[PDB]
């Protein structure tokens, strides 16, 4: 029998798959890629092929169809790899594929969610503004004018959902989501921001200038476009902190064999009180924060109420992951402040975890409300 | 005048090495990080203004500040660029002091005038990945080893280098010797990428036949440990006010952000948690601030003060990263960006917690002295 409240022998088997891949294909470029502010089109390719960018889709249309918390264990161990990586790949799961299996017609979900399930289309999401932007129904397609900012594959997507106003008269209630071509005549990335990290995933200022979108890509009724857009709050959230996690852990591991073999030479790391309390600091705070993580996802799986807890796993790990990767850093000594190791890197891109995907002072307001 | 509160001149000095920071060190700062830019040119302004001679009496060419007065200078030039902070706390710690203290009447006479105008950079080569040695050869010591993490290794003029003489002598076996990097035999093995101050050069050295006067031996055979500990409480002050000066500097970016583009020009305290947070920045910024000039006023007295030295560049450099990284916070997805200079500047500031003695290096200074 399954023993209750432990992983079961299918989840270990996607961790460790999720592992394996991560570390022998994601790990040994992630180092380029954040020098040459490179998207892993390659990398996603090879994932696709394995069922990694259709976790959340079903069967049917080509995903793999994972359970909630098998999900989050493949992006720690992805973020564990490249953080960037599983960046693109929450955001493509979360806000790109659900919001088109959830409200998609038949037909929207045949002509994208197989391309997008085996990641040959990567999914976006472009909701945040510098809402103005809005579309106009001009006969069999709607024109939409407008602009985005912050969105995480906004150049280097093929997909991406818009959210555009389409009765300015019925505020929340006049919003509608469109599915977006990025080769759509009129869709411009107007900048691809220079980041402190996270290089290789392009995050972007858009344009919309006469943007002509069939009326069969209005994702939605008119005006459930709000709706939409809140969707997947908690899948969004719940596969940040699972990232945080695995960049947290990456750099403890880094900072444990730092220790091992430049502090310690082979000797107990205990025997250096101070280095060894503080990895156990870093390992507690890790796995502490990962329960946090698997207990949302088991909520989200179970169709519970859980924004409350998704938020809370996303701010807890997101924090703790600087916390971590600070302490790492430290450890190194003069080598901690060295592109030649992987720590500075992974602080780098483990820093905009408190930032986006709600800010951690929304992370609180929503937990607040919550209590 | 209060005795406890800066002096006239020490205000002038603060207000001078603001000006100077404000107006021709931040506009580039920006562009030196990008551009991996040695500031060359904003040293030589700097020389000219008394900035890099600090630390050397007049007759040297130098400004021959007090401790305190330093320190506010300091903080200044790193409120403006974090890396030249460096470069100057290197330049006038360990670059000029170790000559003037040590240093024959010659050996001044040729290398502290142009290093206290700031026309010649001085640096400062210790640390090894001690195996470099120094042999006697009639006129010359010939020099053979390796140093790492040498700041200024590369675009550095005069470098104080630390060399085995006597290598059955252990700790007093060690000599300094005053080396020009343009010394045959003196290498820049590599430039290190870091995480900040790309424009100040951290460098690996290796040194090969290298030749070296004997009238560049800087104090007698044997001298060399002690000469590599002369400046450890001045080192320590000086990167203490320099994690006060980026910490401010974020601090700043941070409060003006908050009032052109989250209160829009309406006072701060009607966003509550914004407000307290830059509230509690500003009273760490501060409290740090007075533990570094609180240090520099024992220094200046020639009182024992490296536990409070030791202290200051603990308690500053650790608040930096806490500060620093707020500023980010505050400017939400902006600050992410390099467009605003707060993830700079968080960059800029890690290494103050590690170089100059590592955080757990001054625990362990301030632990043996209680």
């Amino acid at each position: 029998h399954h023993h209750h409240m432990l992983l079961t022998d299918t989840q270990e088997q996607i961790r460790e798959a999720a592992r394996d891949f991560a570390q022998e294909r994601l790990a040994p470029g992630a180092a380029a890629r954040d020098r040459e502010h490179a998207f892993p089109r390659a990398e996603l390719t090879e994932m696709g092929a394995l069922g990694f960018l259709g976790m959340l889709a079903p069967e049917e249309w080509g995903g793999s169809d994972l359970d909630m918390v098998a999900y989050a264990l493949a992006l720690e161990e992805i973020a564990a790899g490249d953080g960037a990586c599983s960046t693109i790949v929450s955001v493509h799961s979360s806000v790109g594929c659900m919001p088109i299996l959830r409200f998609g017609t038949e037909d929207q979900k045949r002509r994208f969610l197989p391309k997008m399930a085996c990641g040959e289309w990567i999914g976006g999401f472009a909701l945040t503004e510098p809402l103005k932007t809005r579309a106009r129904l001009d006969g069999d397609h709607y024109v939409i004018d407008g602009s985005k900012q912050f969105i995480t594959s906004g150049k280097n997507g093929n997909v991406v959902i818009v959210f555009a106003v389409t009765d300015p008269a019925a505020g929340k209630k006049g919003i509608s989501a469109f599915i977006v071509p990025t080769d759509t005549p009129g869709y411009e990335v107007m900048s691809v921001e220079h980041k402190l990290g996270q290089h290789s995933s392009d995050t972007c200022a858009l344009g919309f200038t006469n943007m002509r979108v069939p009326v069969e890509n209005r994702l939605g009724a008119e005006g459930e476009g709000y709706k939409i857009a809140l969707a997947n709050l908690e899948g969004g959230r719940i596969g940040i902190a699972a990232q945080a996690v695995g960049m947290a852990r990456a750099a403890f591991e880094a900072a444990r064999d730092y220790a091992r073999e430049r502090i310690t030479f082979g000797k107990p790391i205990i025997e250096h009180q101070a280095v060894a309390f503080r990895l156990a600091d870093m390992a507690t705070r890790i796995e502490t924060a990962r329960q946090m993580v698997l207990h949302a996802a088991a909520l989200r799986e179970a169709g519970k109420p859980c924004l409350t807890e998704a938020s809370m796993a996303k701010l807890v790990a997101s924090e703790m992951a600087e916390q971590v990767c600070s302490a790492a850093i430290q450890i190194h000594g003069g080598y901690g402040y060295l592109a030649d190791y992987p720590v500075e890197r992974i602080y780098r891109d483990v820093r905009v975890c408190q930032i986006y995907e709600g800010t951690s002072d929304v992370q609180r307001l929503v937990i607040a409300r919550g209590l």
